[PDB]
């Protein structure tokens, strides 16, 4: 029998931000059954704790209903959260298919609120399907050129000229899903505030409410197309429009052609803990 | 403030198959609002909430999609009776719900709830009146027989396909079939007690419905109708084949057409966890 706890990634309070089921003492579950766990509880991805095998605190696998992720940002912020609450740690150190990823936890009287992670430095191309893109979305163009990020996902990132034309989409999931192994990221704001909204039938979500692997690559993004600096932390609000707002921040330290470091971090809160018969 | 919740998975006999829901206990002092928001954060085809009786039954249940309110529907109250008949010795279970009381009978092996029957509000029906354009989102010419809409809380709208291929093959256009408001559209397959079915609606929150419990009754109704099975001849209905999540109802339609006596629907439903909530 499995213990869980399901954390709100990105959020101070439950029902906001973006949930995650996080199981513990999972070495004896093989992956096939992972991945039906995680189809059976049906949120954006569950996670896996597993002992460590190359020196950090744990190994993570991390699933969305219909696939394995090598990394994920908020599956990841809420497991290093839940995983907060056995020791006494201020740094964490997950592993995953990605490499071992680094936490900073914020606790306050030994009680974890908040963590920060140092994410892969993503790579990045032109995506060379604008039309069919922007047709699926129901939109003419992208305010910036449409790229696309790879940190172990793949992020697609698309502007818009202002929110109320971000929150106006309605796209083609089925068209959606020609664009396979990536999300697509719509974003719109101005300074150090962005909005953002995210779609993925690759990762089993008509709609995500907090990407955390795709905030590092905006902050880049932004500070690629002159937006933003490079440096200058931006909050990114996603999953507003579905009832789920979700505040990640976001940190890309360096220059476009060699990035130094991709913070990104969030607040996070128990919603539940319980059990499960297998 | 703080709620007990089980997951059955109701519509199977072992865990990871079926179709989950999420019962929480003593649900009295969340609002309907906040009903609906913790519907979300689970984000299973439904969650329900078993509040005090107010007309003599056992318990009143509310239901929740990721996205709104039902009056009724058949695999979250499978679910939520096998959930409360852990609680009693009780062979039957009286569910208040916005539809009415819905009757249970509860089956045990040794000490414990394995399955149950209901019976079901009797649904009216008419066709939909909307071929060509419900055609088009499931990406298909047409159906098998006429494309009817059934309605016992909800609303179920019936395609049929001429094969099992056929119906595995669909890609529906989840938007496109955003603009059928207030229903679900139920694609079946199939011969003699044998059916498999395939439920889409984004109306009701869902891209695909593992078990769609209010519409196995519907589906026997409208299969003895159109003249594939008698009246009163037990169905099985096997849903969810193709997202992995195979659940199996079972349901029986007697009487006639012009005068139903019972619409019953049933199934096996197991624990797969269970837990609290902080709120
Ligand atoms: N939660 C998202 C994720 C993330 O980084 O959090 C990556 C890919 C898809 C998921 O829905
Ligand atoms: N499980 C379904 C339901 C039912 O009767 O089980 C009714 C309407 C839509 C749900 O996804």
């Amino acid at each position: 029998m499995h213990n869980y706890v399901i954390i709100d990634a990105f959020a101070s309070v439950p029902l906001e931000g973006n949930p995650v089921a996080v199981f513990f003492d999972a070495d004896d579950l093989p992956p096939a059954q992972m991945q039906r766990i995680a189809r059976e509880m049906n949120l954006s991805e569950s996670t896996f704790v597993l002992k460590p095998r190359n020196g950090g605190d744990a190994l993570i696998r991390i699933f969305t209903p219909v696939n394995e992720l090598p990394f994920a940002g908020h599956p990841l912020l809420g497991t290093a959260i839940a995983l907060g609450a056995h020791t006494d740690n201020h740094r964490l150190y997950l592993e995953t298919q990605m490499g071992t990823i680094a936490f900073e936890l914020e606790r306050q009287n030994g009680s974890v609120i908040a963590a920060s992670m140092d994410q892969p430095i993503p790579t990045w191309t032109a995506l060379g399907r604008d039309a069919e893109l922007l047709k699926a979305l129901g939109i003419s163009d992208s305010t910036f050129p449409i790229e696309i990020y790879h940190n172990g996902p793949r992020h697609v990132f698309v502007g818009l000229p202002s929110i109320d034309a971000l929150s106006a989409l309605h796209p083609d999931h089925r068209a959606l899903s020609n664009f396979h192994d990536m999300a697509i990221n719509c974003f719109a704001g101005a300074g150090r505030r962005w909005r953002s909204r995210m779609f993925s039938p690759a990762y089993g979500v008509v709609e995500d409410a907090a990407t955390g692997s795709a905030a590092g690559p905006l902050a880049i993004h932004l500070a690629r197309h002159g937006q933003i600096e490079f440096g200058q932390p931006v909050e990114i609000l996603q999953g507003v429009e579905i009832g789920r707002p979700s505040l990640m921040f976001a940190k890309a330290e360096g220059r476009a052609e060699q990035l130094t470091r991709v913070e990104v971090s969030g607040n996070g809160v128990t919603f539940g803990r319980g059990t499960i018969v297998l």
